[PDB]
């Protein structure tokens, strides 16, 4: 039924929800209608996805009232600058045609330009001017975050991050957890870039209460307080996907799965924060 967490700021955001990377823009209308119809309330979509406007369509076509829905969009890298951040979520905002997201990210650090304190108070702008019920960052480090913070006092409502079993980023969620903020998991599910499925923890976890073992590793960000998105163009998957309420591993289960992740950062799928201008 999925459960919804609160947020440092009292707003609160379904746990599970539906990500649209990877969704061409055009079957994006589709993907994101039969995603309502099936039973999510969240959806992670980005500037950069280019399909903002399927989500807004999807949304406008399906009979939800904007209450029950959760929308979340990002900050583009070449926009951290000046008053870009206010141009970019305009944009969006007319893409989605809502009147306000609900959760609005800087999606990379770009450490490199140096512009992340500048884009962070920049979206404290946006947030007091109603554009965005919340904000947070994407991608950001321990350093990024403390910087961040101290140069605003605003801490960010979330911490969306590449994370699953073989990498787990916990000086990450280590700190996220003493300061309030709470994790958002990206490429749960590994991306499919890695034999997952097939780990022995996640085989082990699943026959063992009869589910997927797609819905093991779920359940694993899940019961770990992680909010979790994954994407998906089969019905089936969706579905699937989203019938993980009912379980729950056992604390050894979900000791193998941690120990999964090797600790030399070797089992990263993704682009690391330090790469990404
Ligand atoms: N903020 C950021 O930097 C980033 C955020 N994200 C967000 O996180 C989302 C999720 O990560 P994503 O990169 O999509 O990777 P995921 O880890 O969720 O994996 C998606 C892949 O796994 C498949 N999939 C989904 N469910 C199942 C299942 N039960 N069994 C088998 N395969 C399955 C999909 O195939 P198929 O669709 O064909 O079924 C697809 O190939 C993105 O969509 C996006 O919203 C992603 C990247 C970066």
């Amino acid at each position: 039924t999925v459960p919804s967490i609160v947020l440092n700021d009292g707003n609160s955001i379904p746990q599970l929800g539906y990500g649209v990377f990877k969704v061409p823009p055009a079957d994006t209308q589709r993907a994101v209608e039969e995603a309502l119809e099936v039973g999510y309330r969240h959806i992670d979509t980005a500037a950069i996805y280019g399909n903002e406007e399927g989500v807004g369509a999807a949304i406008a076509a399906s009979g939800i009232a904007r209450d029950d829905l959760f929308i979340t969009t990002k900050l583009w890298n070449d926009r951290h600058d000046g008053d870009e951040p206010a141009a970019a979520i305009a944009e969006s905002l007319a893409k989605l045609a809502l009147d306000q997201v609900d959760l609005y990210l800087v999606h990379w650090p770009t450490p490199a330009a140096d512009n992340y304190v500048h884009a962070w108070e920049k979206m404290i702008e946006l947030r007091a001017a109603g554009l965005t019920r919340s904000i947070g960052v994407s991608n950001h480090l321990v350093p990024h975050l403390e910087r961040i913070v101290a140069a605003t006092g605003v801490v960010p409502a979330v911490n969306q991050i590449e994370l699953h079993p073989a990498y787990q980023q916990r000086e990450i969620t280590d700190w996220a957890a003493a300061h309030d903020v709470k994790i958002e998991s990206w490429g749960p599910l590994g991306q499919g870039k890695y034999d997952l499925f097939g780990a022995e923890p996640v085989t082990a976890a699943a026959a063992a209460h009869g589910k997927t073992p797609a819905q093991a590793v779920l359940r694993w960000h899940l019961q770990k307080g992680f909010v979790v998105f994954p994407k998906s163009v089969r019905r089936e998957r969706l579905e699937e996907n989203l019938d993980v309420f009912d379980f729950d591993l056992t604390d050894t289960e979900i000791a193998a799965i941690d120990a999964m992740d090797p600790g030399d950062g070797s089992g990263r799928v993704s682009a690391h924060p330090d790469e990404v201008d």
